[PDB]
């Protein structure tokens, strides 16, 4: 049966890693957040069973998630228009959304930005959905090519899904402004798209509430949407697989009926979700003391990334780059395109032991005050 | 988009629950195992990051899993013929297997026993695979209808998958004898079936090694097979979602190549698996002291279930059932068909507040010395 299967399509370990996918602090570590350790201690002391969660996971996790996404006192919440399933990570949330859509709706196509996270195409294609790309990146001004975006999306038909990164666009760090979000929300209504928000970085651009502005602009305009959120980066809970799939419909009857089929899609996949990480998130979010400690830890990460963006631009200037890199200061989250070509990136790896992805994306959190000068000297050397 | 979706296809809470799905101790609780609490304390003290696991999860978890399944010193292990991905539960392992098979092989059909766990059909159908049933249960002798099983499976074509419960058949508690396993292994080779072992209860029939005899009889005969295993019941880790998908092929080159596609199927689903539960399992299995405590806890559960099987039969006789229920003593694991009809089960619920599933399956671990007499009086009343 397996003898003819084709293979599916480390060098760092065998120097600086900007190709990493996680947050690193100023010492180059990805420690467990203190709020998380405190919550894990509480769970160790107080859990009396590991009995299965319901298919949609811990109720308090769902409530806290909806408040994060929509705001406390949101009409969507008041009107019981949203249902949330706790999932194994943002990836699990995307796949539950894709399976739900493939099996229960006429959706055949999802629109994703060019560029995006490479796994988007894999997830949607796995559920039998085609993926189409829309223009996004103005590589000259290192900005959002808004006109190109809108012209691309004119090819999207009514009933197609359009995926939006909520904030901290991966890989570019370029997000729509609030006005641009509002223009897109209007356009999406007019064109009949189903918005799919992928929100893996809430809190890493400007703040928890600010980073949800775009989603909230869409939620104010649409009867229906889906949000796939992740707590991997903003709680440092990567390996515990903590995300959420939130379904929004016109009213409570409709969302409950549709959500029954979302739960059926989960039941046929992994049955019910992993408790430990989501219980940590619910414990923290629902406790004033822990939430305050967590919110400050997240602010500390957001700010450290900002300081590295500024230090990177300043240090490149000091090392004689003689090029405008100011765009980096304005970009949001851990990732930016450096503007280096695939061959400069290869050179960077081979001649200097500095590792980025081939697109020239760098993880600004791999940068530290200690590694910044050698890193920038290397970049200057390949310009 | 959602306005026309059909709904997917508590009374207990609103008396005795034999329709429960988990182990209960003699006090009616499903506590966290002591070995698990000790491992969780160790992890709280020693974990320094939540950085993502690889797609296939914690290496030590994979090694310990293969030793459990195949035996230490197994030729499959020595010859590097097996690769294991840690998954979110046995259900996750079944779905990864189904997605792997649907996308990378010519499999179109999976054969499942009539009866089985109801979610088998949901999982395989979700991956686009048809499910066919084979005969299993001799409702007169309350035994394995082996002739019917073999005659049913004669309809299976070469290249179909046949699913076997490794031990503690759910819902019947009726397992093949070793000789019957050996006959099935031979037949499977001759007919070209791909065996899929579902092993959710290792340790609950006679013991860890004994309960793997049937799988090992198949592994001795086949170049290829897949095992979907779960640690939910044998570690009491239900909600942490701890299982494994083990792929076996003729040699190391072939299994590595095929497993690359299994990892691609995982990447497009939930990316990488939840650490906490599998880390508990790896910590326990790899430590002589913790493993000894765990093995005794599992023995305690296995034995308590045996004592309830014996107490149930004795108590039914004492309460005037006047029917042979001796078959219960011989059956394996938490589940047995009581032999009650769907209407007797309904009556049991409505008139007596005793809850079983409509098939008459009962969870023997919902039985305790304290609840046994009323439960049996109720059953006698509906006979
Ligand atoms: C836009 C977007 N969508 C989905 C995901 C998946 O998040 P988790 O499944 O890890 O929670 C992520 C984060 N997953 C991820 C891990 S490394 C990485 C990268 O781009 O390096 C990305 C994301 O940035
Ligand atoms: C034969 C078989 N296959 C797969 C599974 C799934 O196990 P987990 O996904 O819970 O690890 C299980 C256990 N899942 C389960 C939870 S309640 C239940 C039942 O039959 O009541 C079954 C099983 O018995």
């Amino acid at each position: 049966m397996f003898e003819n299967i084709t293979a599916a399509p480390d060098l760092f370990r065998a120097k600086i890693n900007l190709g990493i996918g996680v947050y690193k602090d100023e010492t180059g570590k990805t420690p467990v957040l203190t709020s998380v350790k405190k919550a894990e201690q509480y769970l160790l002391e107080n859990e009396t069973t590991k009995n299965y969660l319901g298919i949609d996971g811990i109720p308090e996790f769902g409530r806290c998630t909806q408040e994060l996404l929509f705001g406390k006192g949101s009409a969507l919440i008041n009107d019981k228009r949203a249902r949330t399933a706790q999932t194994p990570g943002g990836t699990g949330a995307l796949r539950v959304a894709a399976d739900f859509l493939a099996k229960n709706t006429s959706v055949k196509r999802v629109w994703v930005s060019n560029p995006s996270w490479p796994n988007h195409k894999s997830v949607f294609n796995s559920a039998g959905l085609e993926v189409r790309e829309y223009a996004y990146y103005d590589a000259e001004n290192h900005t959002l090519d808004f006109d190109a975006l809108i012209n691309s999306l004119n090819e999207a038909q009514a009933g197609d899904v359009v995926l939006f990164h909520g904030c901290c666009h991966n890989p570019t760090g370029i997000d729509p402004t609030l006005e641009q979000w509002q223009t897109l929300a209007q356009l999406s209504v007019e064109k009949g798209w189903l918005p799919l928000f992928d929100f893996a970085y809430q809190g890493f651009a400007r703040g928890l509430e600010e980073d949800a502005e775009g989603l909230r602009a869409f939620a104010a305009m649409h009867k229906e949407l889906i949000v796939a959120s992740s707590y991997s980066k903003n709680f440092g809970l990567y390996n515990e697989r903590v995300g959420a799939c939130t379904l929004v419909a016109a009213d409570s009857e409709t969302v409950d009926r549709a959500f029954s089929q979302m739960k059926a899609a989960i039941r046929a996949n992994y049955s019910n979700p992993p408790a430990h990480g989501a219980s940590v998130v619910a414990t923290i979010l629902s406790n004033d003391a822990l939430r305050a400690i967590w919110e400050q830890e997240l602010t500390d990460m957001r700010q450290r990334i900002q300081r590295m963006r500024q230090l990177f631009v300043n240090t490149l200037q000091e090392k004689g780059a003689n090029r405008d890199f100011s765009f980096i200061i304005k970009q949001n989250g851990m990732f930016s395109f450096s503007g280096l070509t695939k061959e400069q990136v290869l050179r960077l790896r081979e001649e200097f032991g500095v590792y980025a992805v081939a697109s020239g994306r760098v993880n600004v959190a791999g940068m530290t005050p200690d590694n910044m000068a050698p890193l920038c000297e290397a970049i200057v050397a390949v310009l």
